[PDB]
Order: C-alpha cells, then sequence, then structure tokens
C-alpha cells in the first residue's frame, strides 16, 4: 500500500495472510486474501500460478503483521487449492484473477469467528457503487515501487472507484481493462495498491453493507498518474464462487 495509513487486524478482520513454503524450510509471504466463510478464503490466481501445489502454502488470520506472531491468530494449511480455470496472462493485464483456498487447521478445523477473525459479504450480482465511491484497500504490499522490504505491520488506504469508460481510456488502460475487472485510484495518483497487495480486499459500503467489491490484481507502477489499481470485479464471479464452494 502506497501511502494510507498503518492498521490492525481488527479494521480488516476478514484479512487472511499468504505464505509459501521452501525448498529447505524458509517461510515468505506471497498475497493477501478476504475470508468469505469459516472454511473459504479468496485471492488472486495469479499468486499461485508459478506453484500451483497446495501443501506449498500457509493461511494466517487474525495477523496484523508480516513477520511476527499477532496475539490470537489462527494459522492454516490449504486443504484446496482452486485457480480459475479460464485464467490468462498478458504482459500487463490478468484475465480471471481469482482464486479459492479451503483452510483447514492441523487440527482439522475452519475458522473461528474472534474480535481478530471475520467474514466480509460478497455483492449481490452485477451490483457495484458507482463512480466516485471511496472504497479501502488493505494489505502488506509495497510502500513505495522501488522498495526492496514489505513492511512489517498492516496498511490500508482509500480509493475511488474509476468508470470503465474512463478505465479505457487509451491514455489508461486501453483494452487490458474487460467489464470483469474494476478500476480505482486517488484523484492524485497519491495512494495505491502495489506489489504484495495482490489478492487482497477492495471494500465498499453498499447499502449500508462492507463488501468483498474487488481483489487486488495489476496495475502499471503504482501510485502513477493515469494509472490506477485493477481489481476482479467480485460481482461478476458469482456464480463461479457459489458453484465452487
Ligand atoms: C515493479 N512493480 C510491480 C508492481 C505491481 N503492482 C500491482 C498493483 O496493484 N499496482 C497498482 N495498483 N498500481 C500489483 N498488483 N502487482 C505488482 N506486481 C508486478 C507483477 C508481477 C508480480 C506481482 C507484483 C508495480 N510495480
Amino acid at each position: 500500500i502506497i501511502g494510507g495509513e498503518f492498521t490492525t487486524i481488527e479494521n480488516q478482520p476478514w484479512f487472511a495472510a499468504i505464505y509459501r513454503r521452501h525448498r529447505g524450510g524458509s517461510v515468505t509471504y506471497v498475497c493477501g486474501g478476504s475470508l468469505i466463510s469459516p472454511c473459504w478464503v479468496i485471492s488472486a490466481t495469479h499468486c499461485f500460478i508459478d506453484y500451483p501445489k497446495k501443501e506449498d502454502y500457509i493461511v494466517y488470520l487474525g495477523r496484523s503483521r508480516l513477520n511476527s506472531n499477532t496475539q490470537g491468530e489462527m494459522k492454516f494449511e490449504v486443504e484446496n487449492l482452486i485457480l480459475h480455470k479460464d485464467y490468462s496472462a498478458d504482459t500487463l493485464a490478468h484475465h480471471n484473477d481469482i482464486a479459492l483456498l479451503k483452510i483447514r487447521s492441523k487440527e482439522g478445523r475452519c475458522a473461528q469467528p474472534s474480535r481478530t477473525i471475520q467474514t466480509i459479504a460478497l455483492p449481490s450480482m452485477y451490483n457495484d457503487p458507482q463512480f466516485g465511491t471511496s472504497c479501502e484497500i488493505t494489505g502488506f504490499g509495497k510502500e513505495q515501487s522501488t522498495d526492496y522490504l514489505y513492511p512489517e505491520q498492516l496498511k490500508m488506504t482509500v480509493v475511488k472507484l474509476i468508470s470503465h469508460r474512463e478505465c479505457q481510456q487509451p491514455h489508461y488502460y486501453g483494452s487490458e481493462v474487460t467489464t470483469k475487472m474494476l478500476c480505482a485510484a486517488d484523484p492524485q495518483w497519491k495512494t495505491d495498491s502495489c506489489q504484495g497487495d495482490s489478492g487482497g480486499p477492495l471494500v465498499c459500503s453498499l447499502q449500508g453493507r462492507m463488501t468483498l467489491t474487488g481483489i487486488v490484481s495489476w496495475g502499471r507502477g503504482c501510485a502513477l498518474k493515469d494509472k490506477p489499481g485493477v481489481y476482479t470485479r467480485v460481482s461478476h464471479f458469482l456464480p463461479w464462487i457459489r458453484s465452487h464452494t
């Protein structure tokens, strides 16, 4: 997250922190995700496509820091890694960049909701907020495009939804953006998602309910003028989600 503010898991208790085991035992951060039911986390396919083996991954819930434990956190193995069959990557844009992880503990249990662990509602189909609506994004991704490290403390910021028509201008993304994607950005291009925020939540208030409107997917640079963040449009994938859960 470029700009924005530091936060803790209580302000985004559906946030899932996804790591991968190596090859000798080191564990490194991969991507964010969102808890949509006790046993299911939703994220982006591009996070897993190069290492599509479920046994390689670890999911934490209730975690506010990257490389230290948070009191009350839960750790899970991945019982099921479901990547979207129609995924594709061109140079910049990822199509159908959506993935489901079924989580199970060594004790074989799903998530127990607590003060630091809650689910997030999915939207109703084809129902998103209007352009210019302010939404929030959360993650452990870079604080600057040039950074080598990820922040140790969770961050969040606010971005405004951009119209498909605006996003498709050549100056923006041209045809790279489809109707199954959403664009969002700061009016000053001052704050944004970045590398390491992939898979995490774009949350909007719809009908007075916090709703998983988007999943961080891609962008050209971070917080660059005319280059919004691009998000998987969750309201266009509900059958896929429902079928696979
Ligand atoms: C040098 N480099 C990378 C990025 C990057 N950016 C984003 C991103 O969300 N960008 C944005 N909202 N403007 C992203 N989801 N993934 C990224 N990457 C790049 C794609 C390949 C690995 C994932 C990290 C930005 N600058």
